[PDB]
């Protein structure tokens, strides 16, 4: 309900409907400890209000620890546009103006919160917002920007997927077979890295045609029914968040978590659930931190493209750190990588 | 409402809540079209979340009107803490924390809103705000802000009362029957200038001793129960707002509305029906606006006591210019106040 989805410890969450489009706008700031609140804008069809309100909670509590975990300096927040219909079928003028509207939101809190793509939203549209508004992240390269941020977050999960099979004691991923849930910017470019360092792919997409294109390649399909009862090595959601829910994880059939997805788990309880099991997730908020660090490193901290690609493979090192205190701490990756997170940004203060 | 709370059309809503204090916190900025959204902090315990939301953007609508009709170069905002206990109730570190959090949300919004007073909160409570962040207005005059607006309100109320009556035909306030709801900052004031103009007062509040003083100052006390059909040439509710309803504008006894609350036609309906039954109803947005010139003006506008006087006197010109377009056009005084804030403001 709205009560509860209100009832959220973050910093602020910042609203707006417009009639004329239909649209609902949610920004939520989880933090600025750090520095402004940074993350990106993600636009789909919700069923409820109250269910964008909590998806931006959780992305932006998810912003606020791969940045503290990644050692830079912003605090996170998120957006969320409701649409009032499939993406597909808003018109042109109907995009703009919702585009305009949360510019208008972002620039009220005058650098407070930087924004950036997400799913649905593109660098084209990062171009359009700094029409209107100053605090944003991701233009095209022509319009000042660093431009996509996916292939950075792919070597990064491809780094952690590394990082995380050899802790596991599988060796490396030649041989190895792979599922790749989402063949889009992100996993499009991770399963094509897992290929080519020998494991075999397991693929799934909703869009037939580029399941067609890794089928052509050499990869195998897998029916949307069977991705999370279908045998692996390594699990790499590459999709929406939520996937792991308490009975799927009961039930994986796989050594390894690491994909690109935000919030993949979708309870504690099955965080430790996949702990228990032997399963051995690489958090999200770290794994999938190439992105940010793109983005920030290139935006914010005046890194080369050379810097980006050294710090994005550096998260196979973070990782081995969570795992590190995970085996001596007895505690589950997540809780590890909170720990880590805490004190990074403590060090980083 | 839910369409009230949710599909709401300002230009933002801010939310925040505190585990600790067990306070909500909202901000609404109905428009910045004229300048950065300004309003009160008003502080109170809601039924439930969406009350708070409700309010606080009916709140800040009327916020954006008042200052488009009263010729003031600001948008319209409002806040709302909906409170986990009674105002009273609350502890002095609780009450503290709910400040500096409030102002921390109004810190983000980087003078895009500027608040000041509203029920329950007071000057000394912007003082500590303003330790937090700079856009606040109704600071004490020794921290540098205007201080106490209300005696300014209830100036700008009673020249709206002067000039309704005498539109409505009754000549002045002299031997008129006037029945204050409210004995607060703005209703004590009012009365004793109704009192001093000649009129009669009936008196109103939930307040005991208030009433008790009144009485001892002459004025006579209605029973809470019979507030909303004690017969009165003038009713002036200078309590709470949405008092208005359906039902009560079908049996006010009077001749004319004027009085400090805000929202007080509960809805659109009830403004037709005081229309109808021959009430006149000098529109809220109007009639209260003395506390936003008295902060405006002085704080923004440098302005000193005396102009901000005359401006709040000039009100009863405001409201004329209102009655007019309401004979001309035919419309209720509250849809001719609208057309009048719109062409003051060069387009709604
Ligand atoms: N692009 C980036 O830099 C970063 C993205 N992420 C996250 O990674 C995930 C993927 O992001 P992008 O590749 O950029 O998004 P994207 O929009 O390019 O691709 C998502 C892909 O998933 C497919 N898909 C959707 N629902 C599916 C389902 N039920 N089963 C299978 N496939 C499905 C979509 O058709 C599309 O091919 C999202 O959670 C995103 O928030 C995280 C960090 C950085
Ligand atoms: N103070 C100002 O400058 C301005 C105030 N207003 C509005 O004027 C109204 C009164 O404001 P203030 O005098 O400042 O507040 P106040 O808190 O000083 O006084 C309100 C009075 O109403 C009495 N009361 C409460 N509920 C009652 C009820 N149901 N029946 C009878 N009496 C009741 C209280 O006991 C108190 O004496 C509010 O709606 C306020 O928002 C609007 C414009 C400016
Ligand atoms: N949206 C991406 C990248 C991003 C990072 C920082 C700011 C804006 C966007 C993520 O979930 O990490
Ligand atoms: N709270 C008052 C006055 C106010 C005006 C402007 C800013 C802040 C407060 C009202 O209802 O008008
Ligand atoms: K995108
Ligand atoms: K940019
Ligand atoms: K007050
Ligand atoms: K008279
Ligand atoms: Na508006
Ligand atoms: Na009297």
């Amino acid at each position: 309900s709205i009560d509860s989805a209100l009832n959220w410890d973050g910093e602020m969450t910042v609203t707006r409907f417009d009639a004329m489009t239909g649209a609902h706008f949610v920004i939520r700031l989880d933090s600025t400890q750090l520095g402004p609140a940074a993350g990106g804008t993600r636009a789909a069809q919700y069923s409820n209000l109250a269910d964008a309100l909590t998806d931006a909670g959780k992305l932006a509590g998810a912003m606020t620890l791969k940045m503290a975990v990644s050692n830079l300096p912003m605090g996170g927040g998120k957006s969320v546009i409701a649409l009032p219909a499939p993406r597909h079928s808003i018109d042109p003028s109907t995009w703009a103006r919702i585009l305009r509207i949360h510019a208008e939101n972002i620039d009220k809190l005058s650098g407070n919160y930087w924004t950036g793509p997400d799913v649905n939203t593109n660098s084209a549209d990062m171009d359009t917002l700094n029409d209107t508004t100053e605090f944003v992240f991701g233009r095209s390269l022509e319009r000042g920007g660093a431009g996509s941020s996916a292939f950075t977050t792919a070597v990064g999960v491809f780094e952690a997927m590394k990082a995380t099979v050899a802790h596991r004691g599988l060796g490396s991923l030649d041989g190895l077979t792979v599922l790749v849930q989402g063949l889009g910017a992100v996993g499009g470019s991770l399963a094509s890295l897992a290929a080519e360092a020998g494991a075999q792919l397991l693929v799934a997409d909703t869009d037939t045609e580029r399941v067609a294109h890794a089928v052509a390649l050499g990869h195998t399909a897998v029916a949307l029914e069977d991705v999370l009862s279908t045998p692996c090595d390594v699990f790499a959601p590459c999709a929406m968040g939520g996937v792991i829910t308490t009975e799927v994880a009961r039930t994986l059939d796989c050594s390894v978590v690491a994909g690109a997805a935000n919030n993949v788990i979708a309870d504690e309880a099955a965080s430790d659930i996949l702990h228990a099991r032997g399963i051995l997730y690489a958090p999200d908020f770290v794994a999938n931190a190439g992105g940010a660090i793109h983005l920030v490193g290139r935006e914010v901290l005046g890194w080369s493209e050379s810097v980006v690609h050294e710090r994005a493979v550096a998260i196979g090192d973070t990782l081995n750190q969570v795992f590190e205190i995970s085996d001596n701490d007895g505690v589950t990756p997540d809780e590890a990588a909170r720990t880590l997170a805490g004190r990074r940004a403590r060090e980083a203060s």
